[PDB]
């Protein structure tokens, strides 16, 4: 079963990977990687959309795998 992912969950596993905030305005934050990766999150809502949290993998270079583990 899909479990859509929280906000602020997503947003500590790319911290913990070294992803840094750079921006923070309009209920979304921008992130980004000293390896030039970057994302954009947003926190208005409680859990992220199915296409949403794909961006996010996506844009921070991640499988389903080490997304969990972090
Ligand atoms: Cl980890």
């Amino acid at each position: 079963m899909w479990m859509p992912p929280r906000p602020e969950e997503v947003a500590r596993k790319l911290r913990r990977l070294g992803f840094v905030e750079r921006m923070a305005k309009g209920g979304h934050r921008l992130y980004t990687h000293p390896d030039g990766r970057i994302v954009v999150v947003p926190f208005h809502s409680g859990e992220l959309p199915k296409g949403t949290f794909k961006r996010i993998l996506r844009d921070a270079g991640l499988t389903e795998e080490e997304f969990h583990n972090l």
